[PDB]
């Protein structure tokens, strides 16, 4: 029942929808293809049964932003109209199944459980973008990366002896995108959390060496 | 089923659940009172039957923000813990409607149809949040109040003469706290568009001038 979310990566999912695909359309994505056309009318919950998209928002302009990346058993919410143009492409080999309302009644009218999965999927996402809005117009960069390795530590990190490691890969362009910070900025913050014995971003995983002292700068 | 919203205010009303109303449980807030206090843990849906409130996230160092403002047939959709901080009071005397997830199976029993418009109710306000994530790394600062104003005059600006008037009463104060920029910016970018012949944003209506010219200014 848990709705946080820390990064915009496999934002609640909902496993038990496969159980619930014969009663949507099976479709899949080679890596690169595109699983939503910028302009593309979708009226559909897109359910990744495995693979991997990145979903982006398009603006007027041709200006292009990212909004998330979902993996296996992660859910598009697209049901109806948005008024935004998004862009949703397959990073790797990708099985999709395809829920209309007409589908997702079927699903409901079978299993009343699901309808509270896919509000607990909506619910991360509105609690998601409303505190990253309200972060971003409250925290000057440097603090938004501080906190948001600190947040990481605190919901994902598990202590390995003296110390805490995040099993993710998180690169510094996606820090950058996830934050709206620029790479030098990233890449100097990192630097010094390495070079004061604080915090290592490796490629496979971050170590938080105190915890403490990461708390209390982000907290400054 | 149009899940679009430009200003954070009134999100896809569900004026169906006022016959379910019964399901759930009445609770009245006084001018002024805390519809969610902050430190509240709240496992509820929360409909709003009539009044107004205005509904803030607080951060650990107590620092506030704006998230909404909501009306009659407004739902509140924090049925499960967030890890945020939420504020939320009546701007004036309030009835609600708490669903608990019990609740919300009776009134799924009984008429499916309300499933979907919770959905379109959530899925506005993902949109909406997620769009403004992305413009403010896009957008600076006067173009956001530009493309606030443009798309306002697009969805609900009526023909009046030469013009077009947006009637509501949208202060200054209201567009900082919803494009995220500070004060000063806001009342410069204002007084030019109103010195311009542009743009005349007034306390209860902003009338439009010339839309083709703040459609290329927009951009
Ligand atoms: O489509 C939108 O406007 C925003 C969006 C994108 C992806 C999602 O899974 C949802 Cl619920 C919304
Ligand atoms: O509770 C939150 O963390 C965010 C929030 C606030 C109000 C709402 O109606 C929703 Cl769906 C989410």
């Amino acid at each position: 029942d848990f709705c946080g979310a820390i990064i915009p990566d496999n934002f609640f999912p909902i496993e038990k929808l496969r159980n619930y695909t014969q009663m949507g359309l099976i479709r899949d994505f080679a890596k690169g293809s595109a699983v939503i056309m910028p302009g593309e009318e979708i009226t559909s919950m897109i359910f990744l049964v495995e693979g991997k998209i990145k979903l982006d928002i398009i603006f007027e302009d041709g200006s292009e932003k990212l909004l998330y990346y979902a993996g296996g058993n992660s859910l598009i919410g697209k049901l109806y109209p948005t008024g935004n143009n998004i862009y949703a492409t397959a990073m790797e080999p990708t099985r999709t199944c395809w829920f209309s309302e007409k589908s997702l009644r079927t699903v409901f009218r079978t299993d009343e459980d699901m309808i509270f999965e896919i509000f607990k999927n909506y619910l991360t996402k509105v609690a998601y973008y409303a505190r990253q809005v309200a972060e971003m117009n409250t925290y000057n960069p440097t603090i938004r990366i501080l906190r948001l390795f600190y947040e990481l530590c605190s919901s994902q990190g598990k202590r390995v002896g003296d110390t805490y490691e995040i099993t993710m890969p998180l690169s510094q362009k996606s820090i950058g995108e996830i934050t709206g910070v620029h790479h030098v900025t990233v890449s100097r913050v990192l630097a010094s959390l390495k070079r004061e014995n604080i915090l290592d971003k490796k490629k496979n995983k971050i170590i938080v060496y105190n915890l403490g002292e990461l708390k209390h700068l982000s907290e400054q």
